[PDB]
């Protein structure tokens, strides 16, 4: 159970080749997700090589202990691939053809700092250690990489499956790793966002504004104090929907500014009030007629800034 | 062990059967179901024949490991399907009958647009890859195709499980797959439905319409803002009972076009006011006294009109 | 192994026993229940027979591999039960007694129409299938039929572990197969119902009817309205407490029942000020005096109507 | 392999010893720990004795399957304990010296009654059955039992762990069973409290007593009824760090008594109201000036006959 | 196989080094990580050695089977740890280097009292247990120690993978144990903090402050006690994002002292309001402007001694 000699001083080529089955359970908050496939190895261990004249046969069926196979593991799986060998065919050169269907839940890093607009990039990072007497090289057998039509992730639109040739070969605790990068591309489609999220949290924030044309006090407040309730309250029920980041994200920075715009409505509500009670009252009605055409004009600018800053 | 070689050149067909006996665990979120059943196979593999005068027994006994099996799989399943070998039994031609118990967790797309009235079709979708030196078919034997009468969903009704008996032959990864479709039709059944969501949402929202009865600002200010309170805490109660979807659904858009009919009350009652101040009372009271027919009206066809778009 | 050979024509009986040794994890949303047990089961397999004299020895141990044991299984079970065999003991005559210890999560359906007056029968069914040569019946040895005192569900009084003794012995896949019902009977134990749930539920609601000793529009729309908020935030605590069914439940009628009197004192509230309002003062306060009677009693009334409808 | 026969007609002690290496994950609801210790056994098998001079050694070591090892169980546990064999020792007089590493989630019940003072006793019970040719009884070797000091349970002080030395010893499906007792005795250490949980419950409860300095019915409904709903919205912020018990809990009472002092309050300030209205306003007014020291002073006594009656 | 024998009265010295290619999975309240990495371990058994001369082979490899392995465990780790050899090598003199890629959920101790500032020491101890013909120590190789750069804990800085390379070797059950201490150092990087939590926190708290510009009992009473609900609303919230711990925490301490503020700033609008009310109008306006000062003023003070009693 020895790896292949050289020819030369050449290392072996294992042509590898990921076909998605079933990808699902993207776990947004862990940064995961689980996939179903196919992985497809293929190298040249001339020892097995056979004349299929004497042999009577073109291609040589083999059990995983019969012969040797390279030891091909994922960088980032939580734990051991649940892999389960199709087919083992050798060719008569020695041309072995590997098959196995596995399952593993990938770790792949997420950016939700343009939700729900943003696009991601799985990773799916395939390495083999280079052995005492032999070095191994991954090759990308482009035939052998593909997915499933069906292959469905719920709210996002499954772009492009993809792999980067050219492997990233490097030195590790005294020995050979070469890593191999399959990216399957992603870009979110939520379609309910603006009537699930953003219009009824602008609705609560208009009733608010409606204070600009009322002069009671204890109505103001009620309507200010009232509708930021009605704001948290929605947050609280939206909450489910939204990116729990450590950084800020686009969705993130409107609800900011909106508590911000309950912050300075009161503040004018205030105002009126105080100039109205130290009777100045010509500034207070100045103010809130104002307050009628700034606070409008001012959050659809900062909107148009956010916008243009996130993207 | 090797496939058995064919009389001529045909393929080896392989008589499948599931007989559901405990379906169970709907993750309507993760678009998930376990299901524990029975998986009958069947084909003629003439090196296991005999004769039952000599052997002195009518049926021999196997253990999968003895004898040659297909590598019969699921497409849609999230980890390997947890089998266990019931019976293998082999009559004088060499007709095996193979009996598995497996349970496994399916992934078949569900569909919550028309919610709580939505009916679904999961799948089960069995495959088997063609070896090197013989071509594999599946077949349905119909007999051996059912599902248990004690077989439940909580809030379902569990209505057909049948089989698209013609398999999805196609070409993959070079070698020719055997797909079989057995389809599970579940229709909903959410009985305590208006009484649990429905009728004290309506009942919140009417305490609002009672401001058009009322000409107290600091009253209506206090009923529409505060049953606009009452209606995201109530919603806050019911997202449970609510489907997670990316899209828009039956309930999601009545639920929507309920938060529109606060905002709308909020202007009828801010307008009212602004009339009865700015010396209109005349207006006002035209507008308080139309909103009293014109807002249930409204709602009652609009609410038409989207019962017609969802069906 | 093959089976033991019938005398005549008869079926073998398979002396099964369930003894409950640490049953929990009762999960009221999925209808499961985890149980850790020892099962019991005898039968005579006369090839086994000694002579206790020659022999030397009055019972002989065996492993399960050395002698035939019957395919016992659990119809409603979610995955393959953890067993563990304990002790194979034959007596002189071919009596083979079997033990094993189990756990495994079974899938029994609830009932929460009565919540939390109702009671539970939660089943446990064997099943064994006939093989080829002979045919397999169970029977129950109501001796080695049992449940340790220790055993425990909290908020449940587990009062009875009994078994249907008559086999339910039906043709499933062309074969004989013989099921047996062991019927664990819970009924539920909630203690702290009335302080946890209704006492501060009747507060609450009880708040709103101050409504009825006041005149003041704008101090009522905020007893009947924040009450109804406070109902709502209540729900929202016992949530986790309360049975989510797709049926109503008696509890949850209790719960709607009473957002229908919030909706009953609003009305209430807007007719004696529409009256007051009219300049029909008389009929305003006969209403609101009338309320103070007719609402405490319409409720009991209500509430006694609903208790004789569900029990 | 056979037991090993008795010299005279003795039972065999197998001298048990638990030491918890590391004690972790205790659900409060589910009233499950999960623990990973040592397991050390030990009896006498004279059938393994040796002469250590011709042998040439002072102890030999085995192999599970190479000598006799008795059938070991716990009661209370979930699934089978993970054990794995770390040492096998036989001494020249046949005294084997068994030591295994485990970790499996024991079932003890839990006692929330004295929230947050209570303390806990978690069982572990260790159990062995006779076998049909020898009776077999459990021993504690006191040396072989204790707990590692690094051994934590976040919010518990861990007390003590030891064992009832006399077995419980009992007949089971017509067998001898030999059953041991280790308590693992944790006390509540809830530091954050009173600042967590009372403190904030307090504030919110006296906020409401200021309606008996007030006269304004619409500033005392506000008072009252507000302070309810942030009594409620408190109650669903700490729901996390309460006991959801069937039972009546200390903090519990407290809480429950609390939603009470609401119900009067509510009482008092319509009474106090409808007085002032019915022209009886020395009534009114000497009421608001009792309940002033009226509701504090009851609050106190009642919170003392509390404690008394739970401690 | 047996243990290597002794040159002389020498322990073995087993050469570790963990290097981590996966580290993620930190639950905060179970105060667990999962971790997948890679261990080497390597010993002299001069049984293996050989003259490379005659072998012709520089370097021969083994399979576990084959060769003599020492038991090495961890400490604190829920369940075993998923091992799968990778490389055994043996170099001429007998020096066996081992290396197994493993995975485990480890169970290090969390502090969340400097939250969100708080920064962390992970642990990951391994043992071997001395057998009882030759005693077991182990050996730090620092060269075989490190971490992959990918390496990623959301929210965190992952700052130094180090190990305390003394090792820990005390008696255990009367046999020699070795302990190693691997320390992952991580810190905290919650940027979106001040937005998330402390900024709209301070905007609810302001709102209420501004009851000291407005001499409205009504008014008054619904900025204080309103936007207090809104407080516990908004820490709703934030529930997620906070540390649910037994004591008292940095962010802990800030949200209680709000909830103190809220108290006073009651006590002041019922105090203003009953000196206005008792015909002491001057004394009722001078705390009323002493407030406006004297509330900003002491809370910037209270939480510059907060953070210095916790930093
Ligand atoms: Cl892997
Ligand atoms: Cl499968
Ligand atoms: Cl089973
Ligand atoms: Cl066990
Ligand atoms: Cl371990």
């Amino acid at each position: 159970v020895s790896p292949p000699p050289p020819i030369a001083d050449e290392p072996l080529t294992v042509n590898t080749g990921i076909y998605l089955i079933e990808c699902y359970s993207l776990d947004d908050k862990a940064e995961t997700f689980k996939v179903n496939a196919f992985l497809s190895l293929s190298w040249k261990d001339r020892r097995l090589a056979f004349d299929p004249v004497r042999s009577g046969v073109r291609v040589k069926t083999y059990e995983p202990e019969a012969i040797w196979i390279p030891e091909i593991r994922f960088v980032n799986v939580e734990n051991a691939r649940d892999a389960d060998v199709v087919d083992i065919s050798v060719s008569p050169d020695g041309t072995v053809q590997y098959l196995e269907r596995f399952s593993a839940r990938v770790l792949s890093p997420l950016d939700f700092r343009r939700y729900p607009f943003d696009s991601q990039t799985l990773h799916i990072y395939l390495i083999v250690r280079s052995v005492d007497t032999r070095n191994i090289v991954l090759a990308v057998d482009l035939e052998k990489v593909g997915k499933n039509d069906d292959v469905f992730l719920t709210g996002w639109d499954i772009e492009s499956f993809t792999a980067v040739v050219k492997p990233a070969n490097f030195a590790l605790e005294d020995r050979l790793e070469s890593k191999l990068d399959y990216q399957l591309r992603i870009s979110r489609m939520y379609f309910s966002y603006i009537p699930n999220i953003i219009l009824p949290m602008l609705f609560i924030l208009f009733i608010s504004w409606t204070a600009f044309w009322s002069t009671s006090y204890e109505a103001n407040v009620t309507l200010v104090v009232s509708t930021l309730i009605a704001h948290i309250a929605f947050n609280i029920l939206v909450e489910t929907n939204l990116p729990k980041t450590p950084y800020m994200t686009y969705t993130g920075a409107i609800i900011f500014m909106i508590y911000l715009f309950y912050f300075v409505a009161v503040i004018e509500v205030t105002v009126q009030h105080y100039l109205k009670v130290e009777s100045q009252p010509a500034r207070a009605a100045s103010i809130t007629r104002a307050s009628r055409i700034a606070f409008p004009v001012v959050f659809l600018l900062a909107n148009i800034i956010l916008a243009f800053l996130f993207f």
